[PDB]
């Protein structure tokens, strides 16, 4: 009932996200973008959930965690069950899957959150695929004259366009209905692959806020009783 969405930075074409436990770029205005987008609500009496792994959680600075303005979830196949308020701010699980039922029950959320966003790491997207209505992706590329960093964590692009299209087109229109943008949307090849939504440049990058949607589904079996 709530939509689930898995929100990433990835650099093109392997889409790398990681390198030994850390982002491979600090980039301000990538990382304002998800500030924005998973704080951000239309409606002013709900908030949004981020669910991520217990390494991700790990390397987001102490300073800065839990996420402000944000019901954060933490996952550890080493916690108690499945959704656990363990400090202000701070819910701990141990099952991503079950952590989503939970999160649902209109009974538990008052139908005060509305959307959860997934926000990593690498582990947690794999088993996101079946489970996300939408990734939000910022699609990373280095400029000409720049080193293509080091990574060792990928999102799974081939499970990615087997279930999902891009809808990028759509993107201004899904975001919280507040947020500003700089770019205007822009379709550009890069290494033989189309690149299409909101561009922005920083440092030694180009990169292309997107939106990816579930394809269209055949109806084989509706469960009757
Ligand atoms: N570019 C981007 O947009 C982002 C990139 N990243 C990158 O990802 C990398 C981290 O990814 P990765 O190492 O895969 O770690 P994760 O953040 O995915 O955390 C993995 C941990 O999550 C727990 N976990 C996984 N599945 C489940 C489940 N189904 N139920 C309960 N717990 C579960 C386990 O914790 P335990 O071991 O305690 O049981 C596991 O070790 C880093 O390099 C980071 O920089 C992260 C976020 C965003
Ligand atoms: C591995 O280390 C991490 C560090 C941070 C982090 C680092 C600093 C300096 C400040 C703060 C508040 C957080 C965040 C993350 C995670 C939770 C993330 C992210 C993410 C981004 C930046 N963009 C898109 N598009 N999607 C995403 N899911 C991981």
């Amino acid at each position: 009932k709530v939509p689930v969405v898995g929100i990433v930075a990835a650099l093109l074409p392997e889409m790398g996200i990681g390198f030994q436990g850390n982002l491979p770029w600090r980039l301000a205005k990538e990382m304002k973008y998800f500030r924005e987008v998973t704080t951000l609500t239309n409606d002013n009496s709900k908030q949004n959930v981020v669910i991520m792994g217990r390494k991700t959680w790990e390397s987001i600075p102490q300073k800065f965690r839990p996420l402000p303005k944000r019901i954060n979830v933490v996952v550890s196949r080493s916690f108690d069950g499945e959704l656990r308020k363990v400090e202000d701010g701070i819910y701990h699980s141990n099952s991503l899957r079950n952590c989503l039922t939970a999160l649902q029950s209109s009974l538990a959320n008052e139908n005060k959150i509305e959307r959860i966003y997934i926000i990593g790491g690498g582990e947690i997207y794999r088993q996101s695929m079946d489970l996300a209505d939408h990734w939000l992706i910022t699609k990373i590329m280095p400029l000409p004259e720049t080193t293509i960093p080091q990574m060792d964590t990928f999102l799974q692009k081939q499970e990615l366009e087997q279930r999902f299209y891009d809808n990028s087109d759509k993107l201004v229109d899904f975001l919280p209905s507040s947020i500003q943008l700089e770019g205007r949307l822009t379709s550009q090849e890069w290494n033989g692959e189309l690149v299409k939504g909101l561009p922005v440049q920083e440092k030694g990058y180009q990169f292309y806020f997107t939106l990816y949607t579930k394809k269209l589904e055949h109806h084989h079996h509706h469960h009757h009783h």
